[PDB]
């Protein structure tokens, strides 16, 4: 059937009876009233059973051996569905497929019932999920820590061409994967005041919120290692949240508990954009305060909570603990760790600071200013008074370091300060992170260099040893084996299976680049994928596409810097050319654009309306026929990504040079047989470098060109004046060609494009359509297109998250990865 | 060990491995980190497994056979713990005891970990729970329908002698008994307006709240019948509760979902008191609207949803459905059933009304005016506009019936109206219930007569056939076998086990009233019970009592009509007499008073402070010694009742004649070996009548005496003037003898007692202490006390809820009870 494992005799029988046990005893249903949703749950519980045994021994193992522990703090974890992934990592897929078949059910149909765990916005959250899978596969004693939002990223609905947001109640029917651990609830403080008494400061008169943990298992790939993802939930105490007496109402006091519990209610739907709301700051401190207590508790036991030197010496803390900060969201971990060490454990400042810097490491993910976290001091002042005092003291000492290294450089001092003066004073969280961590890294080579050269230049000059780079990666398990079993099978047929946890081995495929059978197969699976997606489209969304055309797709969050607008201009150009010479042959294309816009991002929402507006015109023009279709992919998410990517021919990674820190969707497309048209931005550079620029469609300005233009001054009128095809489009938009009933509907887009385009869309227009012509040329030659594809796939190995994690491990965390199978799952009950 | 069933070889082994399965696979723990709480859950899941098989076949059975269905609507269901009860009804107790023992654990210790299901206030809610157990034991196709409050009755804490209320988070650790059924969610409407169009009215522009059901199994006693208790939870729709667009904030819209979900958040802690708050009205309509939809759906399938006459003829509705209204809380069921039949199904008014009256039956529970539900019309008008219109039409037609029967009686018309004019117009829910039901019943003989003679006189004259009586009862399973296995065993030793589901058989014990061994045994178990309770007291609450003294207990909600104050006066009297003649012998007594006061009931809370104030004085007077102890039993609840009642010698049921509709705690004490001192009120009359007044300590005014006094005019000064012992107490209260630091602390109590005592506490004072002297006299003669006890126990059979349900069944519902074992639980999987 494929290498989804063995469908053993004993195990298919065992699976079936357990499927029936759960349907009866767990779901309390009988075959006669059971629905697909019930069947899905019986299977999920049956699969979950197989990894609890491993989960328990893994955790027990780490307790016995006591290795260095990795803590990955992130406010986002974009997990997606987890049934199939679990089957894959446990080699259960074929057995489950068989068993459910014998039970008379379609596993694929059941898999579609599982709700996505959308606890993230985009790249940053998905990176975290890929990292977890890799850390488990490389046998690292690693823990993912976050917030268990009951409402994840909103579900997007397109009404009359506009985006409609609706609550994502992913827990509505339950989550069979998590395991509530109410017994490990912890208290978290807010507000209050600071009392300076005799021997130390005291954080007093605080409001308490309880943090209840929920553990989700993270299975490694076929090595019997099951790590833990601990997500916190906010709960109100039953005392003060009722006990602070003297009139108000007993009922009202019970109803008001949903005020402290609102902390983990909803994820903030902003991607690369900072909103300074108090609720967000609360979520940030919440995950940090609870997580650290758990970290120190585990440390206090270790082998110190037995003997060792005997005396809670936190000198070994950094040798046993490593906490990674995913962006600046969990930045309060630094001042929080100091508060606990200084205020509670009573270490001296300096010893405490040495410990903190040595255990903390920060990852930066963007250079755009509007994404930078600068919290107003009046907020920190009220909500976390002691942390503010600690931050001012960290700043004081740091700045003294600076003054001593750069005597007289008074502007450097203000530029480096953690405190920003002006309208309102703010705290620059990124500066905090750099000062309190022993390593700061970028997510792609160019981005990392940009940090050193630009944004964090002064910091780099002060401590050059802190700055590193760790190019992002993706997991070949979910992003290849899981979503594209067909491609994975034909690869395995030639080079075996060891590449799933050693993607570098994909290079061996280079020697099949002239192989006639392989070229035929690679081209076959991509055609099978396109057919399946074309079907799904009419199945769930309804209104036909042509599977023979080139599948041109751009799926990612809607942003001005990602330039879906630049993609829009090209689509309109194709349309206009066709209308000019109808009877001329052009390569057919189905251009699919999908992505979510943050609720408050007016421009982003205006862009989604434009895309659908273009499709209304293009898709109903009889002269165009089936040569051009413009489709907006609704509710783009992980599970949807797993469907489109394997069906794509062309991947659009056209951000303005120097704005996309890395990107990861780009890597997903590369490993799945799509060719890339893009700019020399983020990881695009390393991908072209790995595959050879001849096998990549690169165009537009490089970072240096962008800066030159800025010195000069960017003027969009010039481009408007010198390109008639461009001029024709802008005037079509301006006159209502795309919005008849509302002729001025797109005035904001045009106005912006002409007068305040921060991302110079026009500057790359000519080179973009010229370059698009070259891919259409190559697509006309099936054999050569597929051969270039094989050059990409065969060369994508460097982009596996296993490689990324192995580097973080050795260069930042100080631990050694290991592909050693944990001693089986075998029963045991001590 | 006792007759807690057989501890079979095969089953103790089977239980153990299943206990281990769950501890591993369900709880995901290993013996080395498992806590008592974990052990409790493993056991609970192991026990729950045994009744799912029966649950499924019972429900399937009712679907096949299609008998008449009973629907018990109640806003309260005071269930208490459910582990032991389940073991008892399944004959699993000894097997579980053995198995857990072999596993090295104490079942009793684990049982103490289960949280009480406090979804009720007192009598009314507990009656509902006892009724469910009985309906299952008598094989009735019955369903309990209510609200799944996430916060039940508050937990009471005594701080400095005052009651402190704190949220009852009973779901904090989970509920292994319920089974969420999100797939059966239903929509419920609120607000909106009525559109009268061509063919009928239309309820339009409503706000929708979703009702999600949760089923809990209700096992009958050893007959393999497992009925269902369906509790609704409020959920916000994800559309409009987000989709009603045009600025407000996306975050705020998601946070505001906890506004529609507040409906099932907390139970209203009022016992026999009406609070006209909008939230309460919402809860009331919520349970009714959801429940009825479920009722009609099941009806539409029946055997009509196949064939029968063919044409949704609701003429057979009453032959297939019976809905019992527990008090007036679910009274909206009447106008709601009309709205669905008339507005949706389009039946004519008259046919619809005939159906409604024939399926609905109402139970009244109190005669005090402040407990009567009179909803302001402006509330109904805004929240349920169509129901108000239907109510006015029901009233219109009813009043026309009245006018036609009593021509010219214009005052009768206003007195009978469902609409009350005055300050604000109100709707008298009780009148609604009488007009729309085919049977109205009281809960004890005297109470029922009082309804006919007083409160509902006019209604009785119009339709005498509607009024009936159904004396309350309690379940011998939880209230005897479960809480007092020792007494149950010695009874079984003489007369067998058939009395557990046939309590009348307890009469056979009369012939052992002179049996020397039996008297010794009955007295032995009561001494063992008192010792165990005396221990528990120091264990969990700490500060000694003497097990040899008489256990004088009064446990029920704190009310002015229940007269804990009258009990207080006697206690102070005993104290004062002792202080007068210290060296005189008196029978030692530990007087235990326990109960919860509604948060807003100032007087009730003042009484709790008095009780503790008396104990502070009495309990620390060296002259008193161990002859008198005053203890306030904290957080009185079902699980606590199961501990004190079996340890009581004297039961206090001293409400003012004509105020306690029935009572049930009284019956609990009678079946457990305590003698009763009380007034001729509620069921007390029938209990004395059953045991013989010679075996009962009756005192005080009868109903007739109370009325005579009211004609005359009650003047408390008289009693104050003529009784020096009484005068001495009032002056002790008045001068701070019981509250040194705050001398005027109890001025409200004294003021009330002297000037506005609605329940004439002073009027029964003399006869009360005189009567208390007679029980002390009898207690001095152990042999005769125990013989009188045997006369009570042997004669309590009439007070089993099996008898009550069998009457409701035959005289109101029109169904025949059956003690037939359902065809085993045996596997099966169709
Ligand atoms: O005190 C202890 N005795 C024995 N095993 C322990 C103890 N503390 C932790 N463990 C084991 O280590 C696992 C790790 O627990 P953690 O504290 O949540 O990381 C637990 O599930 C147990 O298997
Ligand atoms: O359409 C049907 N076919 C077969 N069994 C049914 C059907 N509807 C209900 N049942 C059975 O009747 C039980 C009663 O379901 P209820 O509707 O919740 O009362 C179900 O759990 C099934 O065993
Ligand atoms: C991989 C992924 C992303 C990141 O895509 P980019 O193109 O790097 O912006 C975002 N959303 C989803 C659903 C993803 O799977
Ligand atoms: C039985 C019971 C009641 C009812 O007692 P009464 O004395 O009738 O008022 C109230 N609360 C609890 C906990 C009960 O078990
Ligand atoms: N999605 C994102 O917010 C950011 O982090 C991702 C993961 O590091 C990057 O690939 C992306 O370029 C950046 O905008
Ligand atoms: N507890 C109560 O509210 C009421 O209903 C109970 C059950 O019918 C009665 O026994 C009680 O006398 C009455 O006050």
């Amino acid at each position: 059937i494929s290498v989804r494992g063995l469908a053993g005799v004993e195990n298919v029988t065992e699976l079936k009876k357990n499927f029936n046990r759960h349907l009866h005893f767990t779901l309390v249903k009988d075959r006669n009233v059971a629905t697909p949703r019930d069947y899905y749950f019986a299977l999920a519980h049956t699969v979950r059973d197989h990894l609890v045994g491993r989960w328990i021994r893994t955790q027990q193992h780490y307790y016995e051996k006591d290795p260095k522990r990795i803590y990955y703090l992130s406010l986002e974890f974009y997990m997606g569905r987890t049934l199939q992934n679990t089957m894959v990592n446990l080699a259960l897929e074929n057995a489950c497929d068989e068993a459910t078949y014998q039970l008379g059910l379609d596993m694929e149909e059941l898999e579609e019932i599982e709700e996505d765990a959308g606890l993230g916005n985009g790249g940053l959250g998905r990176l975290a999920a890929c990292f977890l899978d890799s850390m488990a596969t490389l046998g690292l004693a690693a823990y993912g820590y976050g917030i268990r939002y009951e409402f994840g990223i909103f579900n997007q609905k397109i009404c009359g061409g506009w985006q409609m947001e609706e609550a994502d109640d992913w827990l509505r029917y339950g989550n069979p994967w998590e395991k509530a651990r109410p017994e490990f609830t912890l208290p978290v403080h807010f507000y209050g005041r600071v009392e300076h008494t005799s021997q130390g400061a005291k954080w007093v008169d605080t409001q308490v919120v309880l943090a209840m943990p929920y553990d989700t298992p993270v299975p490694g790939y076929r090595n019997n290692v099951v790590n833990t993802m601990r997500l916190w939930s906010a709960k109100a105490p039953n005392d003060f949240n009722l006990k602070d007496f003297n009139v108000g109402g007993y009922i009202q006091a019970v109803l008001d508990r949903n005020l402290a519990e609102n902390i983990s209610r909803v994820l903030y739907p902003n991607d690369n954009f900072f909103e300074g709301k108090e609720l967000r700051l609360k979520q940030e401190y919440f995950v940090v305060a609870a997580t650290l207590q758990d970290i120190i508790r585990r440390f206090k036991s270790s082998k110190f909570g037995c003997r060792d030197p005997v005396r809670t010496n936190f000198d070994a803390f950094p040798d046993k603990v490593a906490i990674q900060l995913n962006d600046t969201h969990p930045s309060l971990a630094i001042p929080e760790l100091m508060r606990v060490l200084v205020d509670l454990e009573r270490l001296d400042w300096d010893k405490a600071w040495e410990v903190t810097v040595k255990t903390c490491a920060y990852t930066n993910h963007t250079v755009i200013p509007e994404a930078l976290e600068r919290w107003p001091v009046h907020l920190l002042e009220t909500l976390l008074p002691r942390h503010l005092q600690i931050i001012y003291e960290i700043n004081q000492r740091f700045l003294n370091r600076v003054a001593a290294a750069f005597p007289g450089d008074v502007d450097r001092l203000r530029r480096m300060s953690l405190v920003e003066e002006g309208a309102v004073k703010r705290i620059n969280m990124a500066h905090l992170c750099i000062a309190g961590s022993h390593a700061v890294n970028g997510v792609a080579r160019i981005h990392s260099e940009i940090l050193k050269k630009t944004i964090f230049k002064d910091f780099y000059e002060l401590e050059p040893h802190k700055f590193q780079n760790k190019t992002n990666g993706i997991t070949p398990r979910r992003w290849l084996v899981l979503c594209n079993p067909g491609l994975a099978e034909i690869i395995a047929e030639r080079i075996g299976e060891e590449y799933i946890s050693d993607l570098d081995q994909l290079r061996k495929l280079l020697s099949y680049v002239d192989d006639e059978a392989f070229i035929r197969d690679v081209a076959k699976v991509k055609q099978e994928n396109k057919l399946k997606f074309a079907a799904y489209l009419e199945r769930e969304y309804k209104v036909h596409i042509n599977p023979n055309s080139l599948f041109d797709v751009q799926v990612k969050r809607i942003h001005e810097y990602k330039r879906q607008l630049l993609n829009c201009l090209h689509v309109i150009t194709l349309y206009n050319r066709i209308k000019k010479e109808p009877n001329k042959f052009v390569v057919p294309r189905t251009v699919m654009i999908g992505g979510k816009a943050a609720p408050g991002y007016h421009m982003a929402k205006m862009i989604i309306k434009l895309i659908t507006a273009i499709g209304d015109v293009v898709n109903h023009d009889p002269v165009v026929g089936d040569r051009l279709r413009v489709i907006f992919l609704e509710n783009y998410r992980v599970s949807l990504a797993e469907k489109v990517i394997p069906a794509a021919d062309l991947s659009e990674q056209i951000s303005t040079a120097g704005t996309e820190a890395s990107g990861t969707g780009n890597m997903k497309f590369m490993l799945n047989g799509a060719l890339t048209i893009g700019t020399m931005d983020g990881a695009n550079v390393e991908m072209a470098e790995e595959a050879g620029e001849e096998n990549f469609f690169i165009f537009g300005m490089r970072v240096e060109d962008v800066d030159r233009l800025d010195q000069r001054g960017y003027n969009a009128q010039e481009y408007y004046d010198r390109i008639p095809e461009l001029r024709q489009i802008i005037e079509q938009l301006s006159s209502g060609f795309f919005s008849p009933k509302q002729p001025d509907l797109f005035k904001d887009i045009v106005n912006m494009l002409m007068h305040h385009d921060r991302f110079k869309v026009f500057a790359d227009y000519e080179e973009y359509v010229k370059c698009q012509e070259r891919v259409s040329a190559l697509y006309k030659n099936p054999r050569e297109w597929t051969r270039m594809v094989i050059r990409n796939i065969a060369t994508s190995g460097k982009f596996s998250s296993d490689r990324t994690i192995a580097q973080y491990a050795r260069e930042i965390w100080g631990v050694e990865p290991s592909r050693q199978r944990l001693p089986a799952p075998d029963e045991k009950i001590p």
